[PDB]
């Protein structure tokens, strides 16, 4: 499923990400169409062997378990397929884990790169929220 921009942004905030952690919706939608480009079937593999997953591309090094990244660990206790899933519910709850595990939003690059220090709120704009 690709998502739209406001269609993702009202999931997201019925799943109460806007503003958790103090991430105002905005940074939460930024993310996730630069990771993923609002496609919940996104898969990219990375350097070390893990593959990241999902709309907001959840990496399987710590966060989920996709029975081909040996060593890592599960700390969101789900497979990792059911990351890209149409329903963001899955993703959303191991997101909250991630961002609250001390580095916030810092732990997707993205969001670092293209999104941090921008006006995030134009990602919301024109969204009947
Ligand atoms: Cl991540």
């Amino acid at each position: 499923k690709v998502f739209g921009r406001c269609e993702l942004a009202a999931a997201m905030k019925r799943h109460g990400l806007d503003n958790y952690r103090g991430y105002s919706l905005g940074n939460w939608v930024c993310a996730a169409k630069f990771e993923s480009n609002f496609n919940t079937q996104a898969t990219n593999r990375n350097t070390d062997g893990s593959t990241d997953y999902g709309i907001l591309q959840i990496n399987s090094r710590w966060w989920c378990n996709d029975g081909r990244t040996p060593g890592s660990r599960n700390l969101c206790n789900i497979p990792c397929s059911a990351l890209l899933s149409s329903d963001i519910t899955a993703s959303v709850n191991c997101a909250k884990k991630i961002v609250s595990d001390g580095n916030g939003m810092n732990a997707w690059v993205a969001w670092r790169n293209r999104c941090k220090g921008t006006d995030v709120q134009a990602w919301i704009r024109g969204c009947r929220l």
